[PDB]
Parts: structure tokens; sequence; C-alpha cells
């Protein structure tokens, strides 16, 4: 079916539930045994989440490789995104390494360092220009160049320098700051809004490496963003738009990492997403 009108027809019918159940259960399963071992408990946030083996990032070490990041690589769209989990206090320094080693120009951040009143992910970028990050186990330095805060997300200008080489690269910081704590929000004008602002800025595109994208667990609002932008992309490259199949795309995307979109209402808004984004690419 279309998907507008499959879309009303799911809430006439109240049956969201049930059609995110059959996307659970029909999604892939493939072994994640190196993010089990022992030695990476402190590794993982979540003990239920984890990254498949045949598509986890791995760091240039020989020690240890090991971070709880996937690699979703989708062949028609031809884009590719990184999807990881917020940075841990002992894991901070192989994010900005694995960010370093895949070339990527941008980080999207899809939450709040503290949301209801818990720790959703470390303080991992500097907030003054004048206190910068190093991070003695990686050998990486990082400093805050500027900032520009607006009414739903913030958008900072960060170097990484390569402290064995010299080497430096500006890095894209993209932070969603509006999320709700609970449910998902009224109206996807302004989560659109903020990823046409990433689209603008390159940090999409084939000429860098793949965006890095989290939330806390990476899998949730993390899948809502790379599946609208797919979707949405799909929508121009084809003769016929309304061939995009969501359920289809969220199931391919589900063969590179576990549990993408985490509730039904997750689901509904994503929908609603690739709906009202289509209107405004066109023609109008
Ligand atoms: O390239 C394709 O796979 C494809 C598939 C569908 Cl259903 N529609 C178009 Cl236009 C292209």
């Amino acid at each position: 079916m279309e998907m507008e009108k499959e879309f009303e027809q799911i809430d006439k019918s109240g049956s969201w539930a049930a059609i995110y159940q059959d996307i659970r259960h029909e999604a892939s399963d493939f072994p994640s045994r190196v993010a089990k071992l022992p030695k990476n408990k402190n590794r993982n946030r979540y003990r239920d989440v984890s990254p498949f083996d045949h598509s986890r990032i791995k760091l240039h070490q020989e020690d240890n490789d090991y971070i709880n990041a996937s690699l979703i690589k989708m062949e028609e769209a031809q884009r590719s995104y990184i999807l990881t989990q917020g940075p841990l206090p002992n894991t901070v320094g192989h994010f900005w390494e694995m960010v370093w080693e895949q070339k990527s120009r941008g980080v999207v951040m899809l939450n709040r360092v503290m949301e209801k009143g818990s720790l959703k992910c470390a303080q991992y970028w500097p907030q003054k220009e004048e206190k910068e990050m190093i991070f003695e186990d990686t050998n990486l330095k990082l400093t805050l160049i500027s900032e520009d805060i607006k009414s739903y997300y913030t958008v900072r200008q960060l170097e990484l320098e390569n402290l064995t080489t010299q080497e430096t690269r500006e890095i894209l910081h993209f932070h969603y700051t509006t999320w709700p704590d609970f449910g998902v929000p009224e109206s996807p004008a302004s989560f659109l809004n903020f990823l046409f602002k990433v689209r603008e800025s390159g940090s999409l595109s084939p000429e860098h490496g793949p965006v890095v994208v989290h939330c806390s667990a990476g899998i949730g609002r993390s899948g809502t963003f790379c599946l609208a932008d797919t979707c949405l992309l799909l929508m121009d490259k084809r003769k016929d738009p309304s061939s995009v199949d969501i359920k289809k795309v969220l199931l391919e995307m589900r063969k590179f990492r576990m549990g993408l979109i985490q509730t039904a209402d997750q689901l509904r808004f994503s929908y609603l997403a690739v709906i009202e984004g289509a209107k405004f690419i066109m023609g109008d």
C-alpha cells in the first residue's frame, strides 16, 4: 500500500502495536559474540543491546578492538551510517578514535546528557573554548571552536587532533536538544528541519566517512533518524515514489543492528516524518 493511506488505515483501526510486533517477529537474528566476551562488559551500556559481529565497527588496535557500534550500509539509497550507544566514562576515548579512523565529518546526538534524572551518556566534548580535552588512552585532543545554540538544536564546530601525527580535522556536532523525556514529538517539523541541517553540512555525503549517530542505546531515536533519511532519499531517486515501503526499509536496516525503532509510537512518528517531509521536498 502507499504510505499516507496505510497510515490513516492503521490509525482508524488502532493496530500500531500489531504492526510493530510483526516487525519484531520478522527481524534478523545474527550472532554478537564479541560484544558478550567478559572483557567487554564495561564497554556496553545495556546488556540487551549489542552490535552484530558481521557489521560491528572495529577499532584499529591490537589489544581490544571492540566498540558498541554498527555500520548500516544502504545499497540502493547509496548512504551509510554508523549507529552507536552514548559513550560511557570508560569509552569516550574509543568513541573519538572511531570518529578519526572512519574519517567521519559529523556526529549526530539525539539525547541530553541527563534525562529523567539519570545520566544517559558521558560529557564527551568540551563546553568552553579554553578548556580542551585530552584522551590519553587513544592519544587524541579535542577543542571547542564555536557553538551556535538555536531553539530546537545546537551546532558545534570541534577540532580533533591526532597527537601521534599532529594531523587535525574539523568535526561538526549536531545536537538535537528537545526530544521529550517520555514519548515522541507531537509534530515532526523540528526533527525534519534538523535532518535538513545535517544534510546541508555535507556530513551525510560520499566524500566523507559515515556519519556517527547516537542516543542513549543507539537504536531508538537513532533508528528514526536514519530510517527517515533513507526513505526520503529513495522517494527522490525512484520513478514511482509511492513504491517506497517503510517497513521493508526498516527490516533491511535491522540486518545491520538489532532493535532499531523501540516502540510503536516511534514507528508511527517515523511514518509521520516521511509523509510530511515528502511534501516539503517538492515539488513544493
Ligand atoms: O530499484 C529498485 O529496487 C526499485 C524498486 C522499486 Cl519497487 N521501484 C523502483 Cl522505481 C526501483
